[PDB]
């Protein structure tokens, strides 16, 4: 647990990133495949973010899921500090997403089973409000999610300005009027993503930071003609603007549409 650039090889990059890119890297010793984040400190230490690094590292630590981009660990240099990540192999979602339009009902309730398990097991370690977006969204080998929201492991470069609303449209009520909140965020989330991958576009996309602070707090959205009883009934579910009525995370996982739809 005291690593250095030494103890690995490495690769071409994945991907532009955002304070730093991506690598390909090799474990010189078992010749494990593997991706790095790079992580310039010049650009940490303007916008602002160096403790909130610290934080966010010293957390995704210790957690251990199937559906979650494990941290192996990481260390610094003079100019950088070095994310040591999982590798999964398949882009983002939202590069998925970009090529198809949207996902079919299996796929979808497949992609919420697993976040879903993933998010059960972070309330369970007491870890809340997970950024569950599509670029946040990687895919292994076997078109497995893996959710991907901290040390922007694959955030592209932003303005800044862009990051601010990175996340605007995933907001729940309760965190958009500045009121309190708990784990039933998620579930709101979820219900988002549900409705993303069904339909290309999150339910309360427009153009004005206004108009969609009035859409999300008094939760006006519709459905295509396509999305089928089952969705729009889970979806309706997890969209409530009240926070205790939207459902366990348990029945969410035995809903029939997701029985109905994954694997
Ligand atoms: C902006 O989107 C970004 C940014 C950085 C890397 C990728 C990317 N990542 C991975 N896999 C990864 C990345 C990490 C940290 N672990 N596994 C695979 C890809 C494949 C095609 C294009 C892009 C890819 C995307």
């Amino acid at each position: 647990r005291q690593w250095a650039l030494e103890d690995f090889e490495i690769g071409r990059p994945l991907g532009k990133g955002k304070f730093g890119n991506v690598y390909l890297a090799r474990e010189k010793q078992s010749k494990f495949i593997l991706a790095l984040k790079v992580l310039f400190k010049a650009q940490l230490e303007k916008a602002g973010v160096e403790h909130q690094l610290r934080r966010e590292v010293e957390i995704q630590s210790h957690l251990r899921h199937p559906n979650i981009l494990r941290l192996y660990g990481y260390f610094h240099d003079a100019t950088r500090v070095y994310l040591i990540l999982e590798y999964a192999p398949l882009g983002t979602v939202y590069r998925e997403l970009q090529k198809l339009s949207k996902f079919d009902e299996q796929r979808t309730a497949t992609y919420i089973t697993e976040l879903a398990n993933a998010l059960s097991y972070c309330h369970s370690k007491r870890v809340i409000h997970r950024d569950i977006k599509p670029e946040n969204l990687l895919l292994g080998s076997a078109g497995e999610l893996k959710i991907a929201d901290f040390g922007w492991s694959v955030h592209a470069p932003s303005s800044r300005r862009a990051a601010l609303c990175g996340t605007l449209d995933y907001l729940p009520p309760e965190m958009i009027e500045g009121r309190m909140h708990d784990e039933k965020v998620d579930l709101w989330s979820l219900g988002v993503l549900c409705y993303e991958f069904l339909v290309g576009k999150p339910p309360f996309e427009a153009n004005t930071y206004q108009e969609t602070y009035k859409r999300i707090s008094r939760v006006e959205f519709t459905f295509p003609d396509f999305v089928t009883e089952g969705a729009r009934d889970l979806i309706s579910r997890l969209l409530k603007h009240n926070p205790s009525q939207r459902p366990m995370l348990r029945e969410v996982l035995e809903h029939p549409w997701i029985t109905a739809n994954s694997s």
